[PDB]
């Protein structure tokens, strides 16, 4: 197997991030909101909210998916008791009103697939990667209960400077969990 | 979840989401460390970053504290960057001393293949279908996955040096098999 990596991407994202990052995020969330409420104010939703494009276009900035999508405030570090994870509280505007928070950032590895698709791996390889990528993933995450509940996978197929609006796209999710 | 073909995946994440990432930017990171301390902590003359890839997947979490004969030095100037939405991730690498015969001997920048600890936990989750000896295998076709890689990867070639070894405890020194390849570049 030269391409067949989503196995690797979706078990080292799972083992090496999630598994690890999960189990503390509500206590940071916690300590953020114990720490700004009364002022910044605080974050409702403790998932973390996973933006999974199939089409593997990943920028680093979520402004330039979607001017809509306005970083907020870091989520910092625990601290260390007596590699460190940080991450990035977004807020949604809906007509230029704010409309949602949450932690939100992109399932990085599928920058990964979208780097070996730019120099034998096709942009037709690539999308049924990502979503070997994602159904691995979601396997994973199904048989893990607390890990399963303490994030969100977003997916969508469309290439993010279009009609298609990521920030509505995510506030409908964020609408469903309250449900 | 039972496909643990995983070896191809593992290298290429490593390549993209971290060698390509961290590499190119490590040299001039190194003179800016000599800079800043030249004159009193003394120069980094290797500009390459030293991976260890212990084929049996075991990583300890501090490497400075696992070895009397490894001892952390300092760190580089971080890096850090706005990484896929989130804003600021850090990439930190370390300088390490290495002793022999009690006495400093060398100095470089160093630390383990973090891929192997995933290999690691993978056998140890309790799932069917995957044991240390799946884990070996694995661990052998990242690290021959990885240098296919680098072969078509010049400059990513000169910016690192891969450190693959087995491990039987007093009849291997890793701070020795560190050393013996800091020789062999000089060279
Ligand atoms: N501290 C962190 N902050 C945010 N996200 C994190 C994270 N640590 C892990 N992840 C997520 O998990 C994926 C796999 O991590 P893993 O450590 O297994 O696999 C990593 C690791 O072997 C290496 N790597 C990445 N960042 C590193 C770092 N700061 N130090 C050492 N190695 C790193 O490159 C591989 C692929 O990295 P990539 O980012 O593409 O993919 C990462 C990233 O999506």
């Amino acid at each position: 197997a030269n391409f067949n990596v989503a196995h690797g991407l979706a078990w080292s994202y799972y083992i090496g991030y999630l598994r690890l990052i999960l189990p503390g995020l509500r206590a940071r969330i916690q300590a953020y909101n114990q720490r700004h409420k009364n002022v910044l104010g605080g974050i409702g939703n403790h998932r973390l909210h996973i933006l999974f494009p199939l089409d593997c276009g990943v920028p680093d900035d979520l402004s330039v998916a979607d001017p809509n999508i306005r970083f907020l405030h870091e989520l910092p570090q625990q601290s260390a008791d007596r590699r460190v994870y940080t991450n990035s509280i977004y807020e949604l505007l809906e007509n230029g009103q704010p409309a949602g928070v949450c932690v939100l950032e992109y399932a990085t590895p599928l920058q990964t697939l979208f780097a070996m698709s730019q120099d034998g791996f096709s942009r037709e390889d690539r999308l049924e990667q990502a979503k070997l990528f994602c159904r691995t993933l979601e396997d994973i995450l199904a048989d893990a209960p607390e890990a399963q509940n303490n994030c969100r996978l977003i997916v969508y197929q469309e290439p993010t400077g279009g009609s298609f609006s990521l920030s509505q796209e995510i506030l409908r999710h964020l609408r469903q969990e309250e449900r």
